[PDB]
């Protein structure tokens, strides 16, 4: 925070002159000389003013919901990742709708997910190491299927300075438990599972690995990251009966 | 624009002996010197290339056609938003087919529907304030839910500097009246609407907020954004008979 | 002028995710850096805002009226100022008066008078020299004696680089047309000459001279400045009869 | 000084053909660049010039007369002033004139006295100390009042770092041997302190301190310093008789 | 141009105490601080005064006078150049003289020719390409040898960056029209040749090329250029008879 | 100059172990950091070296002789140049003999008269003015043509900052009264004067403007400026008989 | 040489939005601010396009040819200078000639030298030394005058950094083997002598010194340089008979 | 390495005028400026010149003779250090006198041991670690003391960037095979070891750990540095017999 703000020095009359603080002219001066500069650069702007670039999704519009799932330690030899998961797209679906539903409700207000996130969270496990993680994955696959427990590292995603990655799941293949702008209807997840055409194909298979010489201990936790835009009335809440 | 261009000075020779205009060699030496500083920060550059930003799509490649559809007149409550528009699906429809088709016509060539935009232009209504704009929008929702007229603000989209939002409205649930190059056929809305598989459906919902602290009042220009490539022959327009 | 003002870039929505312009973006984080610098240097501005200056009286509050009275050409040899004008109190008052009150009426506002200014404006009458003007004044003496036409250069007031000097004429001493916040009334020579306790005493008597190791000609064009305030009511002027 | 001003290089024909040293050259090119840099920054010198500053006025316009009185030496305590003087009005009046008379008669020239300053002198009486000094000040009271010896710190005015003090002694209250452009007149102290209205009210009575935590030794020199602004004819003085 | 010049700001006293601007005073701090740089770089400036430049002979003294001869289009193989002109002795001084004498006629002045320079103008007839001009001449030959159409590139000189390349034609050799500061006589072509010496050995051969590595077209203007001093009295000219 | 030169700091040894002053070391390294930026931008020195400049000839090789010929002062109206000699090409060569053979003798040496430069030196007759000098020349006539005592300026030569011009009078058309390396022999102005084949053809015919929009008043001073070289023997002079 | 020269970046389509690089779009922005840089730095540009600099006559058009002389070994005194040739007249030109064709022969192409250069290049004898070289000549001199072996300093040329001088000469004075652009005829040295005028005349009578305090051992190349441009026709040669 | 040292451009001589290469004059312009920087600062080296630092005597005066004795790895818990060494003073004699010695001869020059240290070098096992050493020691003990194996670390030395640290040896307490400035004679480890006054008491006790918070694991080679200066007479050795 700032002292003044922007409301420095002050002013006065005597004898029908007009003083003013001599910091704030400074200030008028220099403020001159920063408005001629931003002229003079404008027309740099506009080359760049071509090209835009994408705000972050979750420190941007619509809010958070983190649902974790499960933790997990594995151990990577070098150049070689493991598999975090294997789970089918019947028991994905299970614990997506299970968790999301009991941990939300009761769902109070008009609502539309906007994206969802499978979130990998990546800890070291000793102190005094020097290594980046990385990662790769696969969206679905024929239902008999099993993916490799440990594969090759060859060309894999480098998890950012946080080590936290997020892959978005579309809404095509991927089922959610809200679809549109909507309120909440009785639900069940026998309904919900006979709704989906192909619960069986899609599944996150996610791998993780590191950029160490040397075997490494690390610490996963994965969570579901829902997006999520509420629509709630400019009304208030009142005891029964109203009025 | 400059007056010499790159073309400053000139030459001539006295005895054999060539003479050269001191400015021109003073820049030769200026250039060597800034094309030794272009080398040194040059595996800077490729550092930054390893990633990728995107052209605004606005002044990029494709014409602009704005098809305006409307003007309001609304005011808002602090943290709160009301809504612009509440259409049904066929309704939004009707005013996209015959608004863009209207306004065309006669379409002379073959041309495809890059993409279909969604434009909110805001403006004050008083002078000496001093606030910025807030959006949110829902594309879809089952057609007998009525949107509230005004909702609460919750992690809501930032209108830029310029005081426009544009929202992309897909080619999927977002019909098109030409979906593909093509030239133009007999067309009209009945054969239109009902080529359309879910017309009831998708509807742009659209609210409108301030970061102001008291009431603002806001003036509302809503228009249909479509980004066209046309594909023109390189030939004669003949009056007729040609030849 | 600006071409865009701070309204640069703009934004726009696609599959949720919100774009920004880059140059708006660079902007925003030139900007912050701006903003620590202003805070890290607010702590001298306090330094600085212990004291003030004061606001030129000419382009401050009040409007100007140059009620011009005569010009002059003086020769004044180096080192030496020559006499600019010997009236008497009674016929400085009698052109004070008369000058002011011809030219201004109708005086059709109460109003004012802040301040009188004695103006010297001093050009040169021959190109390709190189000189500073200076000026000595005294502002009373004994109605009988009558000042030297001509005196040599000590300490001298220097005029400032535009070549005019003005001397504030206290209400003391010089008397007004309009003393106070008033309104016109009927008012002659005689009764203000009247009114004035020492008429024969104060009077303004002014030298000019150079800087120059030669001789100089110079034009002088002497004026009275007035410094006035209006009270205008808010109202219509109306043709007679009103309503 | 400089060597060779900006009189530097020189020019010479050889077969027609004009030659130029070339650090003159060099300098034009220079100078052209500071000219650029001279009209990109008018436009904040307008700015700046909405308001004014005053010229130091022992510095600036008339001539110094300082009419030493007296030198005293105090001890100050921490957070306190002592009184430097404690004349009556009648006292500092017969100092005042017969100090100012005697040292400058015979006055041959017309003059004028601009100003009249009370002047503190301090100085420290011990090496390897480190504090500056303070001041406060009255200019009158009931005759029949007299000041304390001593008085504690509040508000003082802070001594320049030239540890000297100016007060200016107004020509209201403070009377002047000579009050306007005049020439000398017989005249004694007992005509002129007759024509005083209220010679014994106005006396300065003038306190000293520091800011030191320990009690310090001053020493204290008192003058008057007149400004001056002469009138000399430009005329030869001739051994009578003239001519 | 400048708005207010080096008069910036003003004065004017209050009090006997003179203002002024404060930009104006700000602008003479700045100015002091660049005295001082001056005067620190002025040993460095004699260090170059050691050396001089010539002055540009057409931007400089004398008048420049154009006698266009001829345009000429040539293609250009890489690594090689075209003749421009092959004209004898004679032929160049029937083209010199003539095309000179009746385009200055009437001649109304003393005059002398200070230089005879052969002009080569270059312009590509072709956009959207990327290339300097060569040349390269002589300036005599037994008159029986003629010179080859074109040959290969070896050291040329490269023409300026304004595609003009200007070879002096000295007294020597080259006869002018005028030879020394004079009124004209009385002149004919055939006096003229009877007085040069070797009127068929002296002729401009003159060739182009380019540093293209392909086939370039190129349109060629040939002038020759006079420069010329005047010395023209200082008098009336009147409709006979004169007073 | 300097205190230390390039020899700063020292070095001493305690107990085998090396000390040197911090500062000397200090240099060590700024001085390797210097050596580093010298390297840097020897190739933009590689591009500068394609060019060349020509060395002060007054400054340069050769002693400087001023054999100055006389004074005037002229005054020239604006946009005018006066002339300021008139001689005949035989009285030129009688001062120009003359003056330097009395001057120069006895020559003991052998030596070479490099160049012979006529001398303009131009000061101004007023204090306070602001104003360059201009130049024109011619170097021969008819001997019947009498130049025109004044003429109007028309691109003249510039005189260079030091308000001195100098114009090389070269080997052909100016007779030297020494040719080549020689050693004088007995010599008269009669045998000098029939050797020259063109005495009265050759004679500077100089003229002087000024810059100004008023008629300004010059003092003029004319010399013969030589340029000489000698080859005196590296022996003794010894009085007569030798050893 | 550079890595992707200025072709950085490479630009993608994804969903009808155009990708480009960071690194690309980030020199795009640098180099519109570059472009304003040089906009406003050209009118600097055309005060220094008002004078020119000399090409380097060896590092500039023409070829090189250096016919090497002799050498020698010279100690030279502090402040003396040593000859370094004494030919006659006729001595030299028999050196000029027999060097020169034996060289060059078979000349098979049509040429002319522009300029014959001596050439003094020096080089210490012992290390750990420093100094400079300097320079002194004459071009002619009576055919019985014998040149001193030895003279002292006085205003010498000072040789430059690489330790090579190189003296014009010129071709009035100097005869050259080839006189204009011409081909080869049968040539020999008495033909040759016989057509110069005055062989005898002129001759370089070259001197060498240092300067350094004590003596100093110096080893002498001397060479004659031709520059020649040739005009070698764009044909091929065949052996005989062609075609 | 440079390309042409400070010898850049040259020099030459066209009709006696000295022409010299502008980038070499531009060196000549800045070394000047340079030179007056060099004295700006000169004072300031003055006040640093007022300390002093040592060289390494490593890379100092004297040659290195590294003799190790042997390696060992160790593992080390955070916090603590583990003894490398637990030698008796015999036993560190032995292996001082018989690895020195063994190693050396023939020892053939005259020579004086300047100093022993005792080396630490130390290098992790494992890659993509983060840590630095640490070190501590005692150079004597009661022979009968026995150093524990593991201590704490309480403010060890900080082992330098280079993961070496050698402690001095100092004459006293450690005994040289060579005292003083000496040839060798027949020497044998039983004289060595009687002449010792001390030899159980002293010997090196040195641990290592490291800044870690895990166990790490380090090799560690230890070796004996002397620091030699030889005496090798400028003298041929010849095969016997000598001349």
């Amino acid at each position: 925070s700032l002292r003044y703000s922007r409301h420095d020095g002050t002013s006065c009359v005597i004898d029908n002159h007009h003083l003013k603080s001599l910091g704030a002219v400074l200030n008028d001066v220099r403020r001159k000389k920063d408005r001629i500069r931003e002229a003079e650069y404008e027309p740099i702007i506009d080359i760049a003013d071509q090209y835009m670039v994408t705000e972050d999704p979750f420190r941007g519009p619509g809010k958070n919901v983190r649902i974790t799932l499960f933790k997990e330690i594995r151990r990577v030899h070098p150049d070689t990742m493991k598999l975090v998961c294997n789970w089918s797209g019947k028991e994905f679906l299970r614990e997506t709708w299970t968790r999301f539903i009991s941990e939300e409700f009761p769902i109070t207000t008009d609502q539309e997910i906007m994206d969802l996130w499978f979130e990998l969270q990546l800890r070291p496990m000793h102190p005094n190491r020097c290594y980046k993680f990385t990662m790769q994955y696969a969206l679905g696959a024929h239902p008999d299927y099993v993916a490799h427990d440990v594969i090759r590292q060859q060309d894999p995603y480098y998890v950012g300075p946080n080590n936290i990655e997020r892959i978005n799941l579309s809404k095509k293949g991927f089922a959610f438990p809200l679809t549109c702008l909507q309120s909440v209807y009785n639900d069940n997840f026998e309904r919900f599972f006979d709704d989906v055409l192909w619960p069986y194909f899609y599944r996150p298979l996610v791998y993780v690995g590191t950029t160490s010489a040397e075997i490494e201990e690390i610490m996963i936790e994965v969570s579901l990251l829902f997006k999520i835009k509420e629509f709630a009335p400019d009304v208030p809440l009142f005891t029964g009966p109203a009025y």
